[PDB]
């Protein structure tokens, strides 16, 4: 679901960067996530079938963020 | 779903850059999720055939921000 | 569902930047999420079949950001 | 659903610039959600057939930005 | 699900980078994950067949952060 690409960067900063929680769900059949480094670049799914498919699914994510000074601080259920 | 590119940047920047929180779902059947670095790119998905799907989903999410300064704060259920 | 480019970007900014959060759902078949960096650029889909999809749903999102000064606060359910 | 394109910026900004929250829901079918860095550029779907579908949804969005000075505020059910 | 690339960067932070937490979900079947450093790249699926399918799934992710200077402070459950 998430894509990010930098491919030049120059970049300064006095900060915690990259502070990344709570990602997600992947259900997949024959998926390609592809990343690499007459030209031909392939990736290739065939003719499959698939008869029946039954789900129920329950996703509860929970990030929480507290900063600062804090006190008697209550998260959560 | 979330699509982000920064293919050249140069970037100043005093504080946490990139916060990121509560992603989500990807249900997929032959997805491509391409990313790389007479010419020919191919990513090929063939000819298939699904019957019958039942998909019952609950997807429920929480991310919370409590910055500054926090007294007896209470969050979530 | 969000796209974002910043194909050439000088920026200064004394902030926290990019505060990312609830994103959302993504349900595909044979999707194709293409990203990279005689010419022939070639992403395909073939000729499929589908009978019958039910799908029956239910996404609450919650993002909350508190920030400040905050006494008591209570947020959510 | 959403779109934004950047190409030449030059910005300057003493604030949290962009706050991202909330975004939306994709159901799709052989989509082609594409970005790139005789020519040809090429993105293709074959002469598929559907028949028969069935959707039931309910999406409940929930984002609340409370800020400055805040106390025994009540948000959300 | 996360997809990151930066193919030439440079980068002063004074600052803990990369806080990664709270991943996700990959139930997959013949999926290629992919990553390397007349040409032919390909990665393959035949054409399979399944025939009834049934999962249920009950999913609860706790991210939680608290900095600064923190007392009494009571996260979770």
């Amino acid at each position: 679901n998430f894509m990010l690409t930098q491919p030049h960067s120059v970049s300064e900063s006095p900060g915690k960067t990259l502070t990344i929680s709570c990602t997600g769900s992947s259900a997949s059949i024959a998926s390609h996530y592809v990343q690499w480094y007459s030209i031909d670049s392939s990736s290739n799914s065939a003719s499959l079938t698939i008869s029946g498919l039954k789900t129920e699914d329950e996703a509860d994510y929970y990030c929480q963020s507290y900063d600062g000074n804090n006190h008697w601080v209550f998260g959560g259920g």
